[PDB]
């Protein structure tokens, strides 16, 4: 019988990928009609899944980039335990194994990263894996720091996880009103059945917890050319973890901009923000692109 999505949609119906633990990630792509200048993945986060850039990903289909994405494991409609991974590398791993498929299929091109909040862990990491690899990579509000009040609650609770066998604890879901100060965006966001807002089960908080860790040891190699988005009221990403970006990547080309008063995700946010978002994306990236 042929295997489908958690949704029961058959993967022999879809743009897949079967990863290195024989898991079917559902795939997305946005081609220009003509040859494109570069190859652009974008990384979703947390609980969301890759339907969710359908806008972004059109603007920079737009710029004749062609644009890629999976679900990663355990979210949208990739397989997986839903928003569990055994070990937060399986996401990058996916991530480069998506990468090289598609540079085989279309060589000499640029690749690029996009992600945001767990996606831009995923980034970070990914681009630190494969040094002068990366062409660019674009940030919004990556998780670097959590939030301090949220992280010291949940490093007590994982302490409970790690010294314990406790196997279905989960901590509190990721509170909707403070993703975006736009209602509207939020009210999707509750309505969007592929997205998991449940709470976060204490073994994927202790994998972001392992992805902050890696990303503090990542940034003193990290070299890629980048460009970060962040909010300074921001609940869920610490803005803290933005400037620590900034100076702590060797990156010869970085630039940080802030958006006063703005919360989470910043591409979803009030219109002159989300406007402004898209703007200075399309402008880095056409910059960097020929
Ligand atoms: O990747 C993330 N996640 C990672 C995230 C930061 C983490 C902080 C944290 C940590 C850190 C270590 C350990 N913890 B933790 F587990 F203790 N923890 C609990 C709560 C936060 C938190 C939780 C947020 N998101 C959430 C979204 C944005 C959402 N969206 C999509 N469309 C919209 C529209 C309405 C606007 N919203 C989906 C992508």
């Amino acid at each position: 019988s042929p295997r489908r999505t958690p949704q029961s949609i058959p993967y022999q119906d879809l743009p897949h990928l079967v990863n290195a633990d024989g898991q079917y990630l559902f795939c997305r792509y946005w081609a220009p009609t003509g040859t494109p200048k570069a190859l652009i993945f974008v990384s979703h986060g947390a609980g969301e899944h890759s339907g969710r850039y359908e806008e972004l990903a059109r603007m920079l289909m737009g710029l004749d980039l062609l644009v890629f994405a999976h679900d990663h494991v355990g979210h949208g409609q990739s397989e997986g335990e839903r928003m569990v991974v055994s070990d937060f590398h399986v996401f990058v791993r996916d991530v480069l194994q998506h990468v090289d498929s598609m540079q085989k299929d279309y060589p000499g091109l640029p690749v690029f990263l996009l992600g945001h909040s767990m996606g831009g862990a995923i980034a970070i990491l990914t681009a630190a894996e494969r040094p002068g690899h990366f062409a660019g990579m674009v940030l919004i509000s990556p998780l670097v720091l959590a939030n301090p009040e949220s992280a010291t609650t949940f490093k007590v609770l994982a302490a409970k996880v790690l010294n314990s066998v406790l196997p279905n604890l989960s901590s509190g879901p990721i509170d909707s009103s403070v993703l975006s100060r736009n209602k509207t965006e939020v009210d999707i966001y509750n309505s969007d059945p592929l997205i998991c807002r449940a709470g976060l089960k204490v073994c994927f908080g202790i994998q972001l917890l392992n992805a902050v860790s890696r990303v503090e040891r990542a940034l003193p190699k990290l070299t890629v050319p980048f460009l970060l988005l962040q909010g300074s009221a921001d609940r869920l990403c610490d803005s803290k973890g933005a400037y620590l970006l900034m100076e702590l990547a060797k990156s010869q080309d970085k630039t940080l901009k802030i958006y006063e008063g703005a919360y989470h995700v910043l591409h979803k946010e009030l219109p002159e923000v989300t406007n402004s978002v898209f703007h200075e994306i399309n402008m880095w990236v056409s910059q960097r692109t020929a």
